[PDB]
């Protein structure tokens, strides 16, 4: 078609110079609009091993992993398995009657506890260690009223959601969440028969590496998958009617808003925004101020759109959909890439594409 054309070349205006500005090895973009899938792949997913990205390419998706969590977190809520008013002390019996205990699951998923930063403290490692922190959690702020972006908030979150199904977390996505949305390669842990699908990330030197262990990294960034299971899973989001009951209400959940902090609204793992968004709009939710330091939030749109920044050391992803034009693009890249770039590249994609 030439649709197809058409798309291959505006991908290649806008996120191949990408490759040579940056040095990125490999990078897979794709667009979905109409129900109708279009993929591109640039470059090389191993250095070593002289792999070209391809649709069997696995990417670490870094804070995209957050999505699912949120996704897992709908599934179980709307199943009856947790309300979001609920506390953590209910589903992981050691915090019961603690501070921690406070926070609502809605809280530590939307990042309000007050009292969580970007990242677990460097000495926190071990089960007992991430136990014993939450147990010895005291508040600061009031609990409910300032978003900080963090990683062991909603870690904490995705901890209960899966205490709730009574499965370890990597089970709920790999034998609940990823089945229900149809994705075929996408994976907590990467299994050996797929290592060699398994792209490497590559640092500011261009040295090969790959995402570590961490507490509770599964949750927060520990999500690896393909271009087509991506755009599966924008489709899914674009279209929830479409999809059993079980897994449409779960996408349902992390489209609505819960507050604002300026001119971005905090779904569910799911950034939200008044569709049309200016550019500016769309970068501000990157900046410095909204991602590293606390913002008062403000209670609460019609025509809407999402999207989310993801991040490891050698790896890059952002993906957006608008519900109204019925379109979305999802960008996995094997070097980190700034999150402006990625926002840019996708919104004069999205933008020049005919309706
Ligand atoms: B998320 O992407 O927002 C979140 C925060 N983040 C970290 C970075 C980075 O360090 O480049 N960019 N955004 N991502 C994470 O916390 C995962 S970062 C890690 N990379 N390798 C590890 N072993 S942990």
């Amino acid at each position: 078609t030439p649709k197809d054309q058409e798309i291959k070349k505006l991908v290649d205006q806008n996120f191949k110079p990408l490759l040579e500005k940056y040095d990125v090895p490999g990078m897979a973009v794709g667009v979905i609009q109409n129900n109708k899938k279009y993929e591109m792949y640039y470059g090389l997913q191993s250095v070593q091993d002289k792999k070209a990205v391809n649709s069997s390419t696995i990417f670490e998706l870094g804070s995209v992993s957050k999505l699912f969590t949120a996704t897992a977190g709908g599934y179980a809520k709307n199943k009856g398995k947790i309300s979001f008013d609920d506390t953590p002390g209910k589903y992981w019996k050691e915090l019961k009657n603690t501070p921690i205990d406070q926070v609502n699951l809605l809280q530590l998923a939307t990042y309000t506890s007050g009292n969580l930063a970007l990242q677990f403290p460097d000495e926190v490692k071990t089960d007992q260690q991430v136990l014993t922190f939450f147990k010895d959690w005291k508040p600061k702020n009031s609990i409910g009223e300032y978003r900080q972006y963090s990683n062991p908030s909603i870690g904490l979150f995705g901890k209960v959601v899966a205490l709730s199904m009574n499965k370890p977390f990597d089970q709920v996505l790999e034998k609940t969440i990823f089945p229900a949305l149809g994705l075929k390669h996408s994976y907590v842990n990467v299994p050996k028969t797929q290592m060699q699908n398994y792209a490497f990330g590559y640092n500011q030197e261009n040295q090969p590496i790959r995402v570590n262990p961490g507490p509770l990294d599964a949750p927060e960034y520990g999500v690896k998958s393909t271009l087509p299971d991506m755009l599966s899973f924008i489709h899914a989001n674009l279209n929830p009617q479409k999809y059993p009951a079980d897994i449409q209400r779960a996408i349902n959940e992390t489209h609505q808003g819960r507050y604002q902090v300026n001119t971005m609204y905090q779904a569910l793992g799911w950034e939200e925004f008044s569709y049309p968004a200016t550019l500016q709009t769309l970068l501000d939710s990157n900046s410095e101020q909204i991602v590293m330091k606390p913002n008062k939030v403000t209670a609460i749109p019609s025509v809407k759109m999402y999207h989310k920044t993801g991040s490891t050391t050698g790896f890059g992803t952002y993906v957006v959909f608008i519900p109204k034009e019925n379109i979305g693009l999802v960008m996995l890249t094997n070097k980190r890439i700034p999150n402006e770039e990625r926002i840019k590249a996708a919104y004069a994609v999205l933008n020049a594409i005919k309706k």
